[PDB]
């Protein structure tokens, strides 16, 4: 209790952090000499595995001060730069520190360049506290955000005075949001005359080489952080010339530091060729086919929504998702406890098979639970909203809406 | 002109930046193949040395999987939190991923747990757009922030109303600043009872193993970054449980990344040791003895402030100060060019004798400017504002500072 923050992390039943001591591709290692097989993965940025071998020779010998200097330039800098242009478009590209200073910066460039006053969110954009939440729904917070929960009802609603609005700025989510939602937030902005920022800190990069949105939101600016360096300390912003240039103002001391150019180097190289991406969604497929088949076998109300990219379990009750979860610690099944599981590039034959295996034992366990109610929408929706902070897509009218908002937040 | 950003680097006679492939200890390496003596040091965070090899070797293991996952908890995080309780004290300590983000989580926490609305404001705190200039000079700006430009009777009437005032932040020029003054800043802070931050981004560590200020302000809340990890993308907060209560809302994805952990336990169990702050201080020390000499004997109208740990040229004029850093350039002396000089621990006898002769040469290629006019406050006031973005101390009146800030801002 030194610490004074409350990171995200894996916890035990006391809610004690989790010590791990090392890791290895899909697996973990605790302290009490247990041995995991990993779902969270740094929650999605280790797409191709702990220790990847080709990041860590990079990582490695950038430390020695081989490939350059934080005192300045060095060329993998232009690499890092020309990747992700070439990766995700846009004139321009910034680097910062993390998904949260990122998503900050590129939002007020934006309110800047079009000096208008409004953001309107959806979903999580990090932690500063310009994303607090206000003091009644539909209301700005001190900041100059205004939630509309993924609800494009709300969103019409706060259209209706574009000429306030700086940016809507929306994280995606692809488990609970179709492509057709994602059209009609384009053709709003669009219609409104307002830009768009796609938050793809979590989502980009991992579903294809580049954006998940580009097409479906062709987004005016971007970010992405958790796909670009196998967990190392990395974002980017990028986008027009004109709505960040703002942006020029960004510095920072460590900027040039090499290792992290490195790992972003290897990494977006491996990215580029769309591989990681085919084999996470490919392995994490096989074991959702599994999973499934495990969990209608023993009568276990238990929904799991996405796809192999990133799944999440959905139990009829907050007790079965206890459950859940406790037995899957005591299989050294390792999920992002009610979030989204996001398997790694390192989940081969040897790992699915372990895995198959210890999800079986996990079913074994819930026998209990066996018969229970089935999934219902009061359930997909408090799970949804632990995941996207948000309401997932499914049809309502207002009032249906505002109870549910009553209800989450 | 990808980037959107501009960086603050090493730049050439265009204003391009220079490229560095290579680095080892005081070294490094351009791109054409010349070898120049670094004293700027990714500004001062390099204080072991480019490529320190404990902490290489540190940053290889951890790249390995081998010394924890960023998927969770390691031991190295208590190690870390640990070492900066111990060094620089308060209740509890907090881990991010910039000075910039650390600062502004640090001020925005002491503002929600005093619930007041103002920050007054000395220093570079960083890049972000909380810093700002107000449209009215010692006005609020959009966020909340008066500078005061290190005047303290500017200070005292910020003061009047301290039940205004969330805290007093300064960044700490120990060039610039005597003793005095600090124990003044504390003085009339405790007699308002106003919370004093003190942001040892560039400072902390470096002087001593903790805080430069430690007993001169006694500061409540203290941040460090620069000399906690060798250049590496950390930086940290610490101070009382309550009025760093709000920092339990900070999460980041990549807090547990092992490589940056491991270079912050190595660099600050060196750090700790007090060794690297000697041999720096020592090293600088010659250095100047040297320096001060042969600008004395070429006739050259140049001081310098500050001393071994961080010092500045303060030439005469514009063009003189040009001239100095042309020289340096052409000598391969890498000077932060305006700034402060910042040696590391690989500053040994054999740089420093080569040092000692570049710099030889540079006064040798300044001789046309020999006999000039001496240094007056002028130059004194334009070149610490380079160095602190406010004001060097020395007798003033209030016609007197407002003046400067009208010529200075
Ligand atoms: C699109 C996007 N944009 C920007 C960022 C920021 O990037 P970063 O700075 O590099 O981390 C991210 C970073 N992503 C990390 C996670 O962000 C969310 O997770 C958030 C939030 O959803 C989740 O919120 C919790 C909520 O799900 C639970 N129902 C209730 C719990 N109290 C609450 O906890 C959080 O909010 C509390 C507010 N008081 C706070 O006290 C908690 O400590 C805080 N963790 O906590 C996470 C932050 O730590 C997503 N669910 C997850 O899929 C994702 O992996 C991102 O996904
Ligand atoms: C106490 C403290 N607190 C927090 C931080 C932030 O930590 P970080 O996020 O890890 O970098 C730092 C980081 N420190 C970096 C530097 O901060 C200052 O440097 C600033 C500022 O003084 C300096 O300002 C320049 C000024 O000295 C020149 N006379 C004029 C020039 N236009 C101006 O340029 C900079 O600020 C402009 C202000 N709008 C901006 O437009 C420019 O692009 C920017 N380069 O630029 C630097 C930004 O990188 C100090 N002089 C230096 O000793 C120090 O190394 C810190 O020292
Ligand atoms: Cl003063
Ligand atoms: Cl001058």
């Amino acid at each position: 209790s030194l610490l004074a923050e409350f990171p995200t992390c894996p916890r035990d039943e006391k809610d004690r952090p989790r010590v791990f001591t090392a890791a290895s591709g899909a697996w973990l290692t605790d302290e009490s000499g247990f041995r995991w097989i990993d779902f969270d993965n740094a929650r999605g940025s280790i797409l191709l595995g702990h220790g990847d071998p080709v990041v860590a020779e990079a990582v490695a010998r950038a430390a020695t001060g081989a490939d350059g200097t934080a005192t300045g330039w060095s060329r993998r800098v232009d690499a890092v730069l020309e990747r992700l242009h070439a990766l995700c478009g846009g004139e321009v590209v910034g680097l910062f520190r993390s998904g949260t200073a990122a998503v900050r910066a590129a939002v007020l460039a934006v309110r800047e360049a079009t000096g208008r006053p409004l953001l309107l969110s959806a979903g999580y954009h990090g932690y500063d506290p310009m994303w607090y939440p206000s003091e009644a729904p539909l209301e700005p917070n001190a900041d100059g955000v205004v939630d509309f929960f993924f609800d494009l009802g709300l969103l019409r609603e706060l259209l209706r005075a574009p000429e306030r609005v700086a940016a809507v700025v929306v994280s995606p989510d692809h488990m609970h949001l179709s492509p057709g939602w994602y059209r009609e937030l384009r053709r709003l902005c669009s219609a409104a005359g307002v830009v768009l920022v796609a938050d793809e800190v979590k989502v980009g990069l991992r579903y294809a080489p580049g954006l998940s949105t580009a097409e479906l939101l062709a987004p005016d600016v971007w970010v992405v952080a958790k796909g670009m360096a196998n967990g190392h300390a990395v974002s980017a912003v990028g986008g027009s010339r004109r709505l960040l240039k703002p942006l020029k103002e960004v510095s920072f001391t460590s900027f040039f530091e090499p290792t992290i150019l490195a790992a972003a180097d290897a990494a977006l190289a491996r990215v580029a060729t769309g591989e990681p991406q085919r084999a996470v969604r490919e392995a994490g497929d096989r074991f959702l086919r599994h999973a499934r088949k495990a969990l209608d076998d023993a009568s276990l109300p238990v929904e799991i929504a996405g796809d192999g990219t990133f799944f999440q379990f959905v139990p009829a009750t907050e007790e079965l998702e206890e459950a859940l979860y406790g037995a899957a610690n005591a299989e050294g099944l390792l999920f992002y406890a009610g979030d989204n599981q996001g398997v790694s590039a390192a989940f081969d034959e040897a790992v699915l098979g372990e895995a198959e295996r210890r999800f079986a034992r996990v079913c074994e366990r819930l026998a209990p639970y066996a018969g229970g109610e089935p999934v219902g929408d009061a359930a997909r929706y408090r799970v949804a909203w632990n995941v996207m902070d948000g309401l997932r897509q499914a049809p309502r009218d207002r009032e249906e809406t505002t109870g549910l908002l009553a209800r989450l937040l």
